[PDB]
């Protein structure tokens, strides 16, 4: 039972990814100068987006 | 507890809304040739009449 044996070491490392994109404006800003946007307010549609990138569960 | 985020900045503003809108004649003129206008005098109605836009407490 002769033996002649090489080794070799594997290393595996799974390191987490967690990425959040933000696109859009980093300012926001709400200007109200007449009666109608006192009573009302401005709406904004689509300022920000966000996008995620993840390897494990997330919440947000 | 790895961490990702993203910060949007709001910026609000309440501009003061402050309008004194008059409506007649800026000039109301009173002529006296007759002895009648002269010991009665003229009485002019609805000479001017004025429109409050306001967004605080106003006192006119």
């Amino acid at each position: 039972n002769l033996i002649s044996e090489q080794n070799v070491t594997v290393t595996m490392d799974l390191q987490p990814v967690l990425q959040l994109s933000m696109q859009g404006s980093e300012t926001v800003s709400f200007v109200f100068s007449q009666i109608s946007e006192y009573i009302g307010g401005l709406t904004q549609y689509g300022a920000v987006d966000l996008s995620v990138s993840s390897t494990v569960d997330w919440c947000l």
